[PDB]
């Protein structure tokens, strides 16, 4: 079967007829504005450590340097025990690292009955799904690791003693949750991003190309959580080329690419009741007291609003809308809110994941062989056979190799799978995302008539027995 | 790769080393005692209809004949709208049946906001998961269909006018809930099973052979929900052969195969608090005055108890126990109760579903040809090229062929999937079962040294890109 | 101030000028047709018990005798714990009865977190508001009590073991819900009422006198939920006197008193969408082939319809209509449906409750003496003085005397209050009813020019400080 | 019966034994810290207008001067129509003012079907319950009034046109909700309060007196939403006297009056799950990284936390706690959260209310007379009488007089009642408050042994018929 080159591919959870698509919606941060890596994470990391120091934390935090090779996205911080957990779709622990000390085997079960956590218990466990969580994730490890090995800190099971005062991982987590939040919304993160854009944000003429062709088959809108001063800066840079969509054409403003522009969306509340629909005065970047209602002329820019409001202005309905973004949402209203958008989920980790999947075929093959052999020793055996062939050295070599394969993805494994088992993150992707790729940009390699036909997912009795 | 024949396979969700199994636990009903189909469904069906009529439902209910080709296990009854729903792992409706009229396409949105249900509502939706639910599934369809088309009944959104009386589907469903309950627990269902065991229950000497071999390598126990009177009749019939485990050998009683036997288990409550541990007078079948607990001397038959008590009585830890059964439980206590068994789930539908996967390969292969060709019509295309090639006709042949395939399994399709999407049921199997096969009997084809290595389950970007 | 005798009074929640009333609407059942007590309760009680037994409840249910001294109208059945709850306007438990054992003091907290229920849960709690609910109230108590104390039944938190069967209170309640429904709508309850009208229904010539006088000053209509067959029997019995309105005058048919008559009203649905407006063939009692709508010529008897259609047929606006009845509705459409009637609510308990307020004044006055004295023991005291005067004994005499008072109204006390706190029922009366009396008949003592001026309802700082 | 002087009285909704009280909890803002009136409201008003001007609103807003005689607490802003509504306990409109134009009579019904609003519809209606709402309330009127009469503004039904731009009352309301919030939490409101304390906050040596006696019979805690820098300033001023509790005694720090001090409570979330329990470093007023757990020694000061945490540290249970405050809470968790505090609700408006109730007895009397007379004209009348005595001039004089009585409380009537009918605010008081007074300070006139015995609330048939 013909398939495009792996790195251009859009992958398909649920089938989707692109001719049917009338409106393309865009997330900005980490979707059109891909922040550069590991620079941007380093930036967030350092400002968060500097905020933690300024509010009391010890100076050794300034020795911390963000390491992009530790965190995998989607881990669970357990504020009871201070652990970064990699669980599966149902709650089973696949990885448990205390600080940087990976708890391997039976001693996990000591803390976690049945190697199992009830991931609905959000008072105890915080999911770290988003791309911005990456620094917070490495940081939580650094903090747990440092205090655990710092002689002036007595480690107990839920935190650390220091004389009369006790700092629990729950208190420690909230300080980190505050700092992070403070950095995003009151620190210099936006500011220092906007003043060295070439170091932090990607630029690529494929962005104005693809959006322009999208605008010839349908409408294009932007629904971003950032304000207008931030969005104007970021979007001006992404469209700063000495031409427009194609070489030779005049450059045009980034606004000219969107039928509707909405900032201050307040997602996910955006997707329910919303906030009052407001309008931004594009000169001050402040909200106008008035708001222009009616037709959909260009030059207007909205703040607040609702999915319904955006859908009414565009004159669409949910299934006419392909929402393109890096965030995974719930369906807490899908059973009442009659309107339901399609989804394209951006998953940047896929780029390096696909490199491992190809550039490391020797480990996938050699696992295939150790399983061939295994399935051969037991060939002529049934329950009558009482032979116990030694397979320890084999069972050893499968661990060492699937661990090697794991570590190709970094110290916390693949985003989508630990060893054989799938992650909780993979399931949310399969639940939420009709389409997904490493960047939406890969839509450029598909015609807008394209029929995306879902990939079959097989249960064991389907993947391992022939027709 | 070498694989055992499809109909002897045990399938592996999570990997398992059998050499580490020190106890084999058995469900009785629909595990060891496979009731014959469609006879046993019919017998429950007719007694339930007969119980309903004896409380006032019209005499036309007696014209019903149970029909095995309609129900698929695991469907959801909507008590609001009187519909049988086949949903996916996340709540997406795959199939809506009001009685026998299948709601196809857009008028499902009319009743279900995004073709979606919030299946966490155990006041509106009822899962029909179990093999005993099959009659009650088909009954619900018949009842809603009859009152819909009976001229003397006015049909409403949420029920029927029965003259001056309003019969809500929810009130009608609880009537069917109580009748099934009453028939199983107080009617003639058990008695009419015992007095014609050959008509209702499967027999096979493979059962004592296997259980004899399990007792060579580990302890063996029976934890059933039935009473000892019924359990003696059933287990004695199943072991009525003019020889013991092998041919030529002396027959031994069915008790002799179990180091522990437990009736009145009251699962799932069994698996948490439980009930008081009782001891059955094997003679009367009534409970003893006390309970001689202590040594594991076979001859004692317990009533009630808890998972905890079995493990103590057998002197074993959870991970030593492989619990063999046909019921899917939830991990509601997995995060606290330090003891957690391994599981083998018996899924009988697998036999005839494996038949369709093999004797209907004309359809799988043709759908694949329609997918090779589809991919070929778009080989040289991109967002640049604006050809709109007509695919509607071939896009019609894919519907008819996936409908034909879905219909190879009955009117509600495969247990595990609808066309391409996986069923809620498939995912509950995935969460619960370490191993699964059409019958537990299939263990007989594997050495008890076997390493069951799990099947890789691929995401779209895994199944669709090469190494 | 001059007031009419207590037993002739009409009480005023919201003020009303009768001279502005242009239509008088009548509920039939338990308004115009006051069923005799305890005979009619008994007759429904015995048929419901007899319906339950015919579907499998034990024969001891036939030993039950309906007992008028137990139930108070407006109680809440908890389907979880099988309790009859008397709560206040905000959800505070005043009284908890498991069967006939009254839960007093601290073990109510054991079942109810703050002696409180979230009465918005129409899946767990059921309000028993209506005069037809009285039998079903007492029945629920008997049933829970019998299975609690019957030796062959094991009692659980949420139900009973009926041998191998679990009978939940919720499942037991819906059985009683359907039986009452069936008895009213399909059993012999109506027929056994018609064939001994003198035993079951009150008669009084004050009824035609009043309705004759209303027709002098305004239009008059009947909007009942019963059918015309039943309505003819009932209304003809009520008007069977050997004279018309006054003595000496010629009798006239019961129809002659109504400008419009409406059966099969299907209230409350009547009050919104409604049903199609139908016309009854007065001869057969079956529906005509069509409906001759138009002029208001008396002789036409309608079926179905809506509040809207009555107003159109009478050519009147809501505020012209005074709806006389015994049922309390909710303001679920009051904020949109521009049409809203005035209301007179019939509360029969008021007769004997007015008796206790007058013939038990020995108790009210003594409680007041205990309050004068209590206030006297603390006259010269403040946060300065630290005397702790012993009041426990007098604080005991206040309990026994408020219990004695509460018991002057039956085992569940007054309809409107428990000791000092007001009942949920009292506040629903307050929300719904403009006027209220023990019977609508009491209008007869007021001129149709009367200005009903509302009673001031004082807050503590109003009732307890002088001008 | 003996009663203390009206202005010293504590009023009693539900009975409460003060000997039973172990812990006294305190709200700060508007409870211990009574802000002076109308100065403090003026202050908030002006800063909010200045914030509205700075973000775009027209300069004429600076002409606004806060008028304390317009707002009554507890009104409903309807963002659809821009109306301040005074409704009753169930949704019935008692007052409707558009800006300063009081809609009186039938034209209300044009906008409000049945003079009724569904007050649960919080997307449309905002309740203005709190003391801080007073300026926002007057302001909403000023804004609606100004734009309505400003020639350059075209008034429509849901807002105002100004050429191409439309400003809806919903957009207008959110700007006011923002400004207000901004003033409280980022403007100079706290700041300018703290720098002229003698103009804004009341001081009274009865505060340290009463708290000291409370500390001799039980524990005292503070649970305030303000931070520690604000709380220290405010509390130091309230206890700035040249003595301690009594004349002649040494002054002691305000902290010495509390066993537990909690700031940053985040009520009402405080009363559910809470926030992490933190500790404040009393020198910086910033949060310590550590937190001291264990005994309850003085010198420690908490931030965040939970009702449960405060209750555990104090070693109490809900009914041991009398929570003293000016805010009215819901019981959204009262049906699950096992712990439930008693309540003392501070209602400052009561001071002036009680002056009207006494200093204006001539209007209450003259209404009593017009009702005596009314009840006399209709004395010798029944339904036989067809006399229509003219009572228009009387019915006129009752309106003019109950309007005069109303206006003694200000332009929007009493806090607790409009004319005869009670307000929605009065009902929440009766639901939430076990005790209430104009200031908690009145506890000083009651012994701590005092039994507060609820005031009887009477239904019409109880207040108007004798024993
Ligand atoms: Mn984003
Ligand atoms: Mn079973
Ligand atoms: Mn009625
Ligand atoms: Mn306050």
């Amino acid at each position: 079967k013909y398939r495009r080159e792996a790195y251009h591919r859009v992958f398909v959870n649920r089938s989707l007829a692109m001719e049917k698509i009338k409106c393309f919606g865009f997330n900005m941060d980490y979707t059109l504005a891909v922040y550069k890596s590991p620079e941007y994470e380093s930036l967030g990391f350092e400002l968060t450590v500097e905020r933690l120091v300024s509010i009391g934390y010890p100076q050794e935090l300034l020795s911390f340097a963000y390491d992009s090779t530790f965190p995998t996205r989607g881990l669970v911080f357990d504020t009871l025990y201070g652990n970064l957990l990699k669980v599966d779709a149902y709650g089973n622990l696949l990885v448990c690292a205390h600080g940087f000390n990976f708890i391997r085997g039976p001693e996990t079960r000591e803390q976690y009955p049945n190697k199992f956590i009830q991931r609905d218990d959000t008072e105890r466990f915080y999911i770290l799904n988003t791309l911005f969580n990456l620094p917070e994730t490495y940081l939580l490890a650094c903090l747990v690791d440092f205090f655990t090995n710092c002689p002036r800190y007595t480690s107990c099971e839920t935190g650390f003693k220091d004389g009369d005062l006790f700092m629990s991982y729950r208190s420690m987590f909230q300080d980190v949750r505050d700092a992070v939040d403070w950095v995003h919304y009151k620190g210099s993160l936006k500011e220092k991003t906007v003043e060295n854009l070439e170091k932090y944000v990607v630029k690529d003429g494929k962005l104005p190309l693809l959006l322009s062709r999208m605008k010839e088959v349908g409408k294009v809108f932007l629904a971003t959580n950032s304000d207008y001063k931030y969005t104007d800066k970021i979007m001006t840079y992404l469209f700063d080329f000495p031409h427009g969509p194609k070489p030779g054409s005049s450059h045009r403003p980034w606004q000219s690419y969107f039928d509707l522009i909405l900032v201050d969306a307040r997602k996910p509340l955006f997707f329910g009741e919303g906030t009052v629909l407001r309008q931004v005065d594009t000169k001050t970047g402040k909200l106008k007291i008035g708001t222009y209602t009616g037709p959909l002329q260009h030059g207007i820019v909205y703040s607040g609003g609702s999915s319904d409001t955006i859908c009414d202005l565009l004159g669409a309905k949910g299934k006419d809308i392909l929402y393109i973004g890096d965030h995974i949402f719930g369906d807490i209203l899908k059973s009442k809110k009659r309107q339901g958008w399609q989804t394209f989920l951006v998953i940047p980790e896929l780029a390096q994941e696909l490199h491992v999947w190809t550039d490391k075929s020797s480990l996938f093959e050699e696992l295939q062989s150790l399983d061939i052999f295994l399935a051969e020793l037991y060939k002529h055996l049934d329950s009558s056979s009482n032979e116990r062939p030694d397979i320890s050295s084999i069972q050893r070599r499968i661990k060492k190799v699937t661990h090697d394969m794991d570590m190709c993805y970094g110290m916390m494994g693949s985003l989508f799978r630990s060893g054989s088992r799938q992650t909780l993150f993979a399931s949310q992707v399969m639940r939420y995302a009709d389409l997904y790729a490493a960047s939406f940009i890969n839509l450029l390699y598909y015609p807008f008539s394209y029929l995306f036909r879902a990939a079959h997912v097989l249960m064991p009795h389907e993947s391992t027995v022939e027709h």
